[PDB]
């Protein structure tokens, strides 16, 4: 609807099916979603993990060059500027195929990259064969009146990774993902706890449908700090648009915890 | 029922209402529950936080001596031996009123104390005025064919504390608690995630009913490693008896995590 009285941030999540190794098709889908999110008055669009090349880790490592990644990244900065909306995307990193990770970056509505992050927790042997894990903690930055942070897919299933973002001040954690296998426990059990246990909001934007030998679950969702969904999709392509409205972070005995992991 | 084919551990959880500052009444309730759990073929009974004196932190600090704590502890070791069941209880620690914490201990069916733990995460200003926080990680020990560990109440709401027990090999974490205020998010949202995110089972034994100026929620529950309740109570006194039947713990990048808390 109209932008509500108590809200000054409206975000959108893209859920769709990518075609493996067809960046012109996948980036056309992101441009469509960016235009539709901006028409509905959203200020930022979150898109799924590795969407521009499809979630095909082995084929990205074998077939996608650094120059082809940079061409998709330049197109995505162009979509943020041309559709006038901040955009979170996820691509392979910028180094050669043997030295890069899976990344997420946030561009503002002018197309400039505000923050970049490399996935720290790679999932399974295909990702670990195709990508280097990140070694830096999640970034946190002010945008739109709140402190935003980035994580990618499997990262959010580790409470440590969401605690690392909330310890640096995050209030809204944006998470491109690629979750297949009818893995109901991740959005149904873990995301609500990551929100409650830090008092944050998380946005989780998945693929859906048949892609890359998998059928992805959809179920994109935004979870607020009480653990309840502010909005959620089912299994088909869609664009979710949501208006955002114990002191664990202080109480935690972090100097003992860090010795006990 | 009869002990089932695929199970060699049957545990019980006591949920009841304690009378503040009346250890003879509260310990008589624990002895009743120990006898009833043992009759139903349970091998261990978990009881709630501070049950022997009631959950009355300020009054425990002002009025309960070390000698009165030791008298209750000796009675509880006597109930484990005399009712022939392992028992997890929670009392103030053994030091003077100004130097002790809130503890949990496990005695075997011979009455001997196998493990002791002091609550690391104290909840609120009343507990922090009445007790010293613990400084050691949760213990883990073999009993009954599995690795058991102890945490107390607020501790389990910190993913770090449950991760510290599962990192030392815990499979079954036993948690005396005292949760009031219709705090549905703890058993409904956080406990299932603590089970899934470590692949463990957790048992959470609450007070219920009017005690100490609070009305406790009940809702005692055992959660298995898929996050689903193996058994659960409502708001009234009861004895829950349950038969017990991604590689996060390996995948976590603990050397990075410990720098980022």
């Amino acid at each position: 609807g109209l932008v509500p009285r108590g809200s000054h941030m409206r975000i959108a999540l893209m859920q769709h099916t990518a075609r493996p190794l067809d960046p012109q098709h996948n980036l056309d889908l992101i441009d469509d979603a960016a235009a539709r999110a901006s028409e509905q008055g959203a200020q930022l669009l979150l898109t799924p993990e590795l969407f521009g090349f499809g979630y095909v880790p082995s084929q990205i490592c074998a077939q996608v060059s650094a120059e082809q990644v940079d061409a998709a990244r330049s197109r995505l900065r162009g979509i943020a500027r041309d559709r006038g909306i901040a955009l979170v995307w996820s691509l392979p990193g910028p180094e050669g195929p043997e030295q890069r990770g899976i990344t997420a970056e946030l561009a503002d509505e002018h197309g400039e990259v505000l923050a970049s992050y490399q996935k720290v927790q790679l999932y399974g042997p295909e990702e670990k064969a195709a990508f280097v894990p990140g070694e830096q903690p999640p970034p946190v930055l002010s945008w739109g009146g709140r402190q935003l942070s980035l994580l990618v897919a499997y990262d959010v299933e580790f409470p440590e990774m969401v605690r690392a973002a909330a310890a640096r001040g995050a209030q809204l954690v944006l998470v491109p993902t690629a979750l297949a296998g009818d893995e109901t426990s991740v959005p149904g059990i873990l995301l609500p706890a990551r929100a409650v246990e830090n008092g944050i909001t998380l946005a989780y934007a998945n693929h859906c449908g048949p892609e890359g030998g998998l059928v992805f679950d959809g179920g994109s969702v935004v979870v607020g700090p009480a653990g309840q969904p502010l909005g959620e999709l089912g299994v088909e392509p869609g664009l979710l648009v949501v208006d955002l409205p114990a002191d664990y972070l202080q109480d935690r005995r972090a100097e003992l915890h860090r010795n006990w992991l």
